[PDB]
């Protein structure tokens, strides 16, 4: 009878995205003014040559705006954040354990409101955050703040990196497709409390990270067997979710949790390693310009290397480069912002499908490994 | 797309096809642990403190634990022997190396029993409380094992002791939703991140120092097993549920600090778990009800003798139900998420040694329990197989 339960318990259709909600800390910092803010709060305005070096770094990110939790006052009250390598892991944990679930709940409510169904029908919760490891984790805190059922099956993804956007979706695919009537709440929340560092004396990776990473949170509802009779509208259908690590790049992008916070390292072979090894996962998963693209905006060098290797016209990266410009690199949250804009803009423009008129698409995540997450999406009609 | 969905979907239930376990070689017996634990921490003088710790070690009903932190190891890193001193950088330097390596040991064993080459492994779920790193231990263990570049990895960090059932619950969906999928689970719990020095006050750490032991586990989970190639089904997973007991998030804490993992375990945890065990029972058994909890076999996470007795009492379980659980607790201590895997392997092996009709002590249906911070209760209904 266990094989009878197996069919009575599984869903039938592919996992579909039923709703998307986003959030960001209120304070926005314009990239053209961040270097002047960054060197002031650290009390390094006298380092003119280092300040103009950090300006040029921020100019070349193509980022125009970023939302950050760490305001000038928060840094003023926690001086250990402004010391280069002083022990500040505890003071970082103190803000992160509280704010990670809070910003996540903020984005989760927007997704739930759009979805429109009662919270009781949420059966799973996938919470993803790079920073703020705690026991119990943010998956429990967010479920507690949202008021979900005690029976919510939770998955807590800590310290994964920027690729975890595709990971969350790849996990939600199996949970939603394998369980009849399941409605998976995904929550990605990234706040740069754990990676903030002061100006550099041989740590410009932080400067490269200070100029690139921004704060934000995202949430989706993923479920199979969408039900229009109640008002469920599927946005995209997930067709396949793959993951591979770039063989020779264990140290290309690494992150080590220390007593002075998270110390990251991003080498300059990442664009070359991705571009040279991106076509493999694509052929396994066709004319590249006949697809819509949701690429993780890890940086403009990565975007150009991907855009050049696949011979994509600028049109394909518009949604991606818009998110990078208006929010920066938000780690695993970024691809949800891009997906959200693509589908809203397609629904607004009256396109033939939710994927900018195209029927097939590809979503990318890039992170430590180097890890590449590749998800094949199926756009759906606009009413 | 709906045709791609049906064609890439597995048929039967997720099945455990192999189990492999591993521990750090150096064994430490509980009666001798106070003499050792107080010598390495330069506290041989504290006779009353050492006797107080003996009492706690005796109440654990543990006979021996396999620990990585030996006398030579703790002397290589004296900052671990320092109570609440900066040692996360030191702890991580040992965790990022050992967590994968110890996981690799158990992994190879399960792959040896499995009989298939590591070429057919499609997913790797790695779980470990300590040693958060980027890329994670899931990647390092995939690299040490030489797994496929395209393995779909899941990295569970800082979860707690229930995470053993969380792994299987995840493995259940990955194996059943993908035809041909072979999921490698790897749990690796080493007390490097939780090791602390004797403090007469810190009752939680004294409990944790006398309760937690090092160990690694690994299983092969997959649906639609191929008997002709050498795959032997052990247990079939029927239902995987999770629950958090309301208003109990302060009972079991866990804060990663600059001095390592600072955990708290309060004495109402036994009571808290026993009062709400039936709620997780009824939910996991979906619509099925049980008029006698002894009509099933049991795999309970041995968080401690007080929790085992309360669960056994609440459910009125026969002593034979906790035998495999109390054996693992006795022989290895609390290995966090790893412990239930030792119990499952003890159950299926002991069942075959006695010639039981099923791999679950002659009983067809069984329940697996994980307990952790939340309070979180992982409940998994298991199906046993014949001969
Ligand atoms: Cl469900
Ligand atoms: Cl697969």
């Amino acid at each position: 009878s266990v094989d009878q339960i197996r069919k009575a318990q599984r869903a039938n259709g592919p996992a579909t995205v039923l709703a998307i909600g986003t959030a960001n800390p209120p304070t926005s910092f314009y990239q053209a003014d961040y270097p002047d803010f960054y060197f002031r709060v650290t009390k390094n305005q006298h380092m003119t040559e280092l300040k103009d070096k950090f300006k040029r770094i921020c100019e070349k990110t193509t980022i125009k705006k970023r939302h950050l939790y760490l305001t000038e006052d928060r840094l003023n009250q926690h001086p250990n954040l402004l010391e280069y390598m002083a022990p500040s892991l505890n003071t970082r944990q103190d803000m992160l354990v509280v704010e990670i679930p809070k910003l996540g709940k903020e984005a989760a409510m927007k997704a739930i409101k759009e979805w429109g169904q009662p919270k009781s029908r949420i059966t799973h919760l996938i919470f993803c955050s790079t920073n703020g490891v705690d026991m119990p984790g943010a998956d429990y805190e967010c479920a507690k703040l949202l008021g979900l059922s005690s029976s919510v099956k939770r998955v807590m993804l800590y310290q994964q990196g920027c690729h975890a956007g595709g990971s969350v979706l790849r996990i939600a695919k199996d949970l939603a497709e394998n369980n009849k009537g399941a409605r998976i709440l995904t929550v990605n929340s990234e706040i740069t409390i754990g990676i903030f560092h002061s100006p550099d004396e041989t740590y410009f990776d932080g400067m490269v990270g200070q100029a690139l990473f921004g704060d934000g949170a995202s949430a989706t509802i993923v479920g199979a067997d969408p039900d229009k009779e109640i008002g469920e509208r599927p946005i995209f259908e997930m067709v396949s979710a793959a993951q591979e690590f770039i063989p020779n790049s264990d140290g290309a992008v690494d992150g080590h949790l220390t007593e002075a916070g998270l110390v990251y390292h991003i080498h300059k072979d990442v664009p070359g390693l991705i571009s040279k090894n991106i076509e493999k996962s694509l052929v396994e998963a066709s004319d590249w310009n006949s697809l819509f693209w949701i690429v993780h905006p890890g940086g403009p060098a990565i975007l150009n290397a991907v855009e050049a290797k696949l011979h994509l016209k600028k049109e394909k990266m518009a949604d991606t480069r818009y998110v990078l410009s208006e929010y920066g690199n938000m780690s695993s949250v970024s691809i949800f912002f891009i997906m959200d804009k693509l589908r809203k803009r397609s629904l607004e423009e009256g396109k033939s499908t939710t994927g900018d008129g195209f029927e097939w698409g590809v979503l990318f995540g890039f992170g430590p490994g180097l890890t590449v997450e590749t998800i094949v999406l199926h756009a759906l009609q606009t009413s």
